């Protein structure tokens, strides 16, 4: 909520404008915009579950805050954490009628994610400095 | 029944089977001039500005019936559905949802043609 006065790198505006922007608000978005554990709408139950089962729990909020932080070291591991959100919903939901739309959403997202980050990525490592 | 050839098939079960069915599909699945829902007034408009309209199911019955000869053929219809919409629908609040799912599933397209290509170049038989 806080106000960032940090000045983000070249590479950092590219990712949130051109990559994290045009997925973060798309029909798709939805289920992957808040927290799960810390989402008011989810029950206990599944809450509890996912904690115990999902290794590291990613969304769309924890990414704008870390590229916003400057958490992120590399371009990479912003993919690696935008791939982790996709990859996590596939794992713990199973492959079921009721779970249609949520597998749906994370399958063509992921796919999205994947041509934004191969049309942008030439951009992107010609603005990351690996040396400095 | 007329007996699909393996490029075809790849195009059918692995490129247009995951669009056909997705949450943004709904606009996408049955030709504009035929759709009931529609109002004749964005109807006709549609037939005077639009070159060739295109569609899921027009898709579906020229990859059965053997229309394309060459794979690009394909393509080229796929990318159309989300061009129209582009070209056709502005900018605006209203057409938000509309534009959004034709820009997204652009997107998912280009994903799976590049993934299959490799496949679908090598299942087709250039002379
Ligand atoms: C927790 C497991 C799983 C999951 O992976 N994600 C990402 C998920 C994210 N958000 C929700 N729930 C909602 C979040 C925000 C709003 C508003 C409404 C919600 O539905 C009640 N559910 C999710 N599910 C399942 C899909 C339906 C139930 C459980
Ligand atoms: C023709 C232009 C454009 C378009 O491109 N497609 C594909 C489209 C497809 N189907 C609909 N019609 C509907 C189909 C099912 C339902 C339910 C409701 C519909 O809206 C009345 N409208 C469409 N529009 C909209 C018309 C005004 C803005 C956008």
């Amino acid at each position: 909520e806080n106000s960032n006065k940090r000045l983000l790198k070249q590479w950092e505006k590219i990712l949130r404008d051109n990559v994290l922007k045009l997925l973060k608000n798309d029909n798709n978005a939805f289920y992957f915009k808040t927290p799960v554990l810390e989402d008011i709408n989810i029950n206990d139950n599944i809450k509890e579950e996912y904690r115990i089962k999902i290794k590291k729990p990613m969304d769309y909020i924890t990414i704008s805050r870390n590229l916003s932080d400057g958490i992120y070291k590399e371009p990479i591991d912003f993919y690696h954490d935008m791939k982790l959100i996709y990859k996590n919903c596939i794992d713990f939901n199973p492959d079921i009628e009721e779970n249609k739309y949520i597998i749906e959403a994370a399958k063509s997202s992921d796919m999205k994610f994947e041509f934004l980050w191969n049309k942008w990525k030439e951009k992107i490592n010609n603005n990351f400095c690996d040396l400095n």
